[PDB]
């Protein structure tokens, strides 16, 4: 059931390495495939259970879906054209699928039932089921808006004008993608910008869906429902997010030298990697470039000493899924780091702020857990981190618990053991042999 793992302290890392797709687009590059009309090819894409698990809900709903050599191919059918799910769709432990895919199929008029594991079935849904309703979806959920969720669309949807809440590029992502079955124009109003993969996509795709930015930094984003989409050739960069554990590792780790390749380098990607310069990080980008309609370049990641620092609210959206492996680094650093505006943490695979606060505790790292912050003072030498015990940091179902605390391990004076790395495959299957393979002592136990 449980597969835990123990990290050692290792010597420099070293190596070169491409990191695995990006999760965020990779996701979309089903969707957006399996909707489209005609043919989608896509290059570099995740091979992560939380992406299989799109592609199976897309094949459910009409597309077809085939992994020719490395060009994973798709045959959309149209906008429109998705055909009603035999069985519940299945994400698993994939909120990013799930809640998109509400909002794409939920203003059908058909029924649509979504279901997940463990993890994904506690996850709150009522910041997407909301606007749903609002557009003329009927809902049926457990208490709290939480799977199993069953949703039926009506004849016609309504368009609406919807503020996103939260920081969410998630909701942002699910009005408009039910949008694009809706008559008239759907306009979802971000205050504080979040991942944009949605709105670049789409436009890449023909939607008519335009972005204007206020001086003051909120965007209104409308799209022109029921437009024809065109399938098209994808070039997926690599995962930042999947980036952040070599290259936290190799800033960490004393005697290394780490080159990661294709690295996405859309700024609402790059919180962690402007964090660790102003902790003062040695990452040098390496030949900028424009790759499938992304920025991307490769960064060079050397050892480097670490002093903490004040990383503001602000910035959350653009590093939120790193703020478990800063925190790591944070136990490294000289000094006190200290994270606000946290609370989106506590409703991700785990609650991420009380998972990673405990694992700390448990590895010896002197740190601070408000409701909606986290302040950590670090122990440069690593001397009595980690747990000679062997007791196992709990991971709650989380791959990102489970490979932050991993990195750690390298670094500690003594071991650190995760419960479980069964997970790590949602978004990173390639993290063991990866790590192993730049001389990180990871074992399987
Ligand atoms: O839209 C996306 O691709 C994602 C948005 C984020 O979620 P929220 O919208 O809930 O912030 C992020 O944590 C997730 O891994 C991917
Ligand atoms: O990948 C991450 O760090 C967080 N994913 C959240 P989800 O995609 O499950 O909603």
């Amino acid at each position: 059931s449980s597969r835990p793992a123990t990290a050692r302290k290792s010597s420099g890392l070293s190596g070169t390495v491409r990191i695995p797709g990006d999760k965020s687009i990779s996701h979309r590059s089903f969707m957006f495939g399996g909707l489209a009309s005609g043919e989608t090819r896509i290059t570099g894409l995740l091979e992560g259970e939380d992406v299989i698990n799109t592609g199976k809900a897309m094949q459910a709903m009409g597309a077809r879906i085939r992994k020719e050599g490395d060009t994973w191919i798709i045959d959309g059918v149209g906008n429109g054209g998705l055909l009603a799910p035999e069985a519940p769709l299945d994400f698993g432990n994939a909120g990013t699928g799930c809640r998109l895919t509400m909002g794409l199929v939920g203003v059908y008029d058909f029924d649509s039932t979504f279901i997940g594991d463990a993890s994904l079935t506690k996850r709150p849904m009522g910041r997407v089921l909301n606007p749903l309703r609002e557009m003329g979806v009927q809902v049926k959920s457990e208490d709290g808006d939480r799977l199993p969720v069953t949703l039926r669309g009506p004849k016609t949807p309504t368009p609406i004008t919807y503020r996103v809440p939260m920081a969410s590029a998630q909701v942002k992502s699910a009005v408009l993608l039910a949008g694009l079955n809706t008559p008239g124009i759907t306009t979802v109003i971000e205050p504080i910008m979040t991942r944009d993969h949605t709105e670049k996509m789409l436009q890449g795709f023909g939607a008519n869906l335009t972005v204007e930015t206020d001086a003051d930094g909120v965007r209104t984003i409308r799209l022109e429902g029921r437009g024809k989409l065109t399938g098209q050739v994808i070039d997926v960069p690599g995962d930042p997010s999947s980036t952040a554990f070599p290259l936290v590792a190799a800033l960490l780790v004393p005697g290394s030298d780490v080159t990661i390749l294709n690295v996405l380098m859309n700024p609402t990607r790059t919180g962690l990697i402007l964090t660790l310069q102003e902790m003062g990080a040695d990452i040098e980008v390496i030949n900028p470039r424009l790759a499938g309609g992304e920025d991307v370049a490769d960064l060079r990641v050397r050892s480097s000493t670490l002093k903490g620092v004040t990383v503001p609210e602000d910035r959350a959206p653009s590093m939120i899924d790193e703020y478990p492996i800063l925190a790591v680094a944070a136990a490294f650093a000289e000094g006190a780091t200290v994270m606000n505006g946290l609370e989106e943490l506590r409703v991700k695979e785990s609650d991420r702020l009380s998972a990673v606060a405990n694992g700390l505790k448990l590895n010896g790292v002197d740190c601070d857990e408000g409701e909606t912050s986290l302040v950590v003072r670090g122990r440069p030498d690593g001397k009595g981190l980690g747990n000679a015990s062997g007791a196992a940091v709990a991971t709650h179902l989380d791959h990102r618990i489970a490979m932050s605390f991993l990195v750690m391990g390298l670094v500690s004076e003594n071991p650190v053991t995760v419960d479980d790395a069964t997970m790590i495959a949602t978004s990173f299957p390639e993290f063991m042999d990866l790590m192993a393979g730049l001389g990180a002592k990871i074992e399987l136990s």
